[PDB]
């Protein structure tokens, strides 16, 4: 059907083949279950450049891990895996032993040819899009397995004919079977790594395509290695938490003015006043409400957050702290945690968010990036249960003011006072440093009074005139065109004066979105490419490029750290721009290491790492 190679006549046979001579072969694990470090890899899969392709069951065939580590100790080529952290992990519990260096991803590589398979633009036609394999291979090699194995399976087992239904069963299944399964894997993947050298190729992305390779392999290392976990205290904070969630309830209650099912689409219509008028769906603090499919009045999160009534953060708090306490908590640390440690996933394409579009991190399960900041008494109930390694001490330490200075990195192009004003101080606050030239406070003192950091930061998140206007409590009103801020008179008048004190701002955001309009896509220093197709959200250009610029810096701290480290520590993890490390008692030595290793001046304003303290466990060095 369109292809490199036909697996059906020549694939699904392959044996004890010599693999060395190949540049590029394909890998596939099958496991019994998802969970590092417990469920054990039961078979695996590998497709050849050449039209060869085979399953081999580890249980039935022993023989096959023989021959794999003799392969694999010489062999110099790239090895490709869809999920290399998955593989190589269930892989290194299961006692095989990859060169972790020549793994390379497929899904990794995806991300950077278009970050938005599961955008969904006003022009979208079904539903989302992902990185997942079967859903690549179809997009760009336009091929597909057959449907017949799903429902082999089903009438084995029982449930949907589907990939999502019967994985968990693959172990339970005849060996022939799985090979019918497993194979097509290792053959879209290869298939798909060898499209992807193509368009990697013609559209000349070979840096950030290397940059994210490079980064690889610390990751997995720190993924492999797990956080170490007080699991006496976790038992201990999921009774705190109880009375979190007992007060969360009783504020909640007090701002509806009676007691309701949050789970109840229906009451939670009622509580907020959900009320339509003229086609218009607004709610009781004059939010307007978008429909459900359903045509109800939306109250998702997204809503809630959109709203200035505290029942609606009152709700989303009651949310979040039941998710800590069932899923952080009792869920990921306490019953799937593995000989006193949890091994949470970090995925090192997807931010926090679940976007795509930018250099970013996060972790799952547990998402240790979902402990709050704004309020310490969620973080003091947490943090304890989280320990360095025996023997060891926690450091934790903080780059200062990080997306701030990649702002002013990225205007300092167009402003050569920022780079000498950081330049003298290389601890300037730029808030501090904008306020005091304008005539204006750090802060805000009384409502109305205009500050810099407001200002600075609806500059950072391209923000209309309006919508900075409202973030100061300065006069604005709603005006059709549909529906949009419209700042007052005294509101343009200090963005004005904020651009002719401080030059340059506004040309990073107009030059920002005029190459997306005509060339379709910016750049990081890096290389990673942010695309805005048909020139959509073109205005946000600016501010996305430096949550790229500083997703791509933070990589470089991983690198940095886990090299200066060595044998002295290990990075236990890194949660927004914090980087947490466990240490030698003999601890300054290495914090110095660290320090000048992380600290750069490459960029056109300094960066900064600044000590946070040091305890026995992740409470105590953060002085909680």
């Amino acid at each position: 059907r369109l292809m490199k190679l036909d697996w059906e006549r020549t694939g699904r046979r392959m044996g004890f083949i010599d693999l060395s001579k190949y540049e590029v072969w394909s890998y596939d694990t099958e496991c019994t279950g998802l969970q590092y470090k417990v469920d054990k890899v039961f078979g695996f899969s590998i497709a050849t450049p050449d039209g060869q392709s085979g399953y081999f069951d580890v249980r039935e065939q022993p023989e096959s891990l023989q021959w794999l580590a003799e392969q694999v100790e010489p062999y110099k080529g790239t090895i490709v895996c869809h999920n290399a952290s998955f593989d190589y992990r269930m892989s290194l519990h299961s006692g095989i032993k990859l060169p972790l260096s020549q793994i390379d991803d497929t899904g990794i590589r995806a991300c950077c040819i278009n970050e938005h398979e599961s955008t969904i633009f006003p022009w979208t036609r079904g539903r989302a899009g992902d990185y997942s394999l079967d859903y690549l291979a179809k997009k760009y090699v336009g091929a597909q397995k057959y449907a017949e194995i799903y429902d082999e399976l089903a009438a084995l087992f029982g449930g949907k004919a589907t990939r999502k239904t019967q994985m968990p069963n693959l172990y339970r299944a005849p060996s022939g079977l799985v090979r019918k399964y497993a194979c097509p894997d290792a053959e879209l993947t290869l298939e798909l790594w060898l499209e992807q050298e193509e368009l990697i190729k013609k559209r000349g992305l070979e840096r950030i395509v290397a940059f994210e390779r490079k980064v690889m392999p610390t990751l997995i290392r720190t993924e492999a290695r797990g956080v170490r976990v007080d699991l006496d205290y976790a038992e201990q904070a999921i009774f705190k938490m109880d009375g979190v969630v007992r007060e969360n309830q009783a504020k909640m209650f007090a701002l509806a003015g009676r007691e309701f099912n949050p789970n109840s689409p229906k009451q939670v219509r009622e509580v907020f006043g959900a009320k339509e008028e003229g086609g218009v769906w607004k709610s009781r603090d004059g939010t307007i409400l978008e429909r459900t499919a359903t045509g109800n009045p939306c109250l998702d999160a997204d809503a809630l957050r959109s709203m200035t009534d505290p029942l609606a953060a009152a709700v989303l708090e009651l949310r979040s702290n039941i998710k800590t306490k069932d899923t952080f908590l009792a869920k990921h640390v306490v019953e799937h945690s593995v000989g006193g440690r949890v091994y949470p996933n970090i995925n090192q394409m997807k931010g926090e968010d679940g976007g795509t579009g930018t250099g970013r991190l996060s972790y799952t399960g547990p998402a240790l990036q979902q402990i709050p900041s704004r309020n310490k008494r969620i973080a003091a109930i947490i943090k304890p249960a989280f320990l360095p390694e025996e023997g060891q001490l926690w450091l934790d330490s903080d780059m200062a003011s990080f997306e701030v200075r990649i702002f002013a990195h990225l205007v300092a192009a167009y402003n050569p006072a920022i780079a000498k004003a950081y330049a003298e101080n290389p601890e300037l606050d730029l808030h501090q440093w904008v306020g005091d030239l304008m005539g204006i406070p750090r802060n805000a003192s009384y409502s109305g009074q205009p500050n810099a950091k407001q200002m600075n930061l609806g500059m950072i998140f391209n923000r209309g005139d309006g919508a900075v206007a409202d973030s100061l409590g300065m006069p604005w009103e709603w005006c059709e065109f549909i529906r949009y801020k419209k700042a007052g008179r005294e509101a343009k008048s200090i963005i004005a004066a904020y651009h002719s004190q401080i030059q340059g701002v506004k040309t990073l955001a107009t030059r920002a979105q005029k190459i997306a309009e005509e060339r379709g896509w910016i750049q990081t220093a890096h290389g990673r490419r942010l695309r805005f197709p048909n020139g959509y959200k073109s205005y946000k250009a600016s501010g996305i490029l430096i949550q790229a610029t500083a997703a791509d810096e933070n990589k470089e701290n991983w690198l940095r750290i886990e090299d200066a480290l060595g044998s002295d520590g290990s990075m236990i993890l890194n949660t927004h721009d914090s980087y947490s490390m466990s240490v030698d008692e003999n601890w300054k030595p290495i914090w110095e290491r660290v320090k000048k290793a992380v600290e750069r001046q490459t960029l056109r304003v300094p960066l900064l790492l600044e000590f946070d303290g040091v305890g026995k466990n992740w409470a105590e060095a953060k002085g909680l």
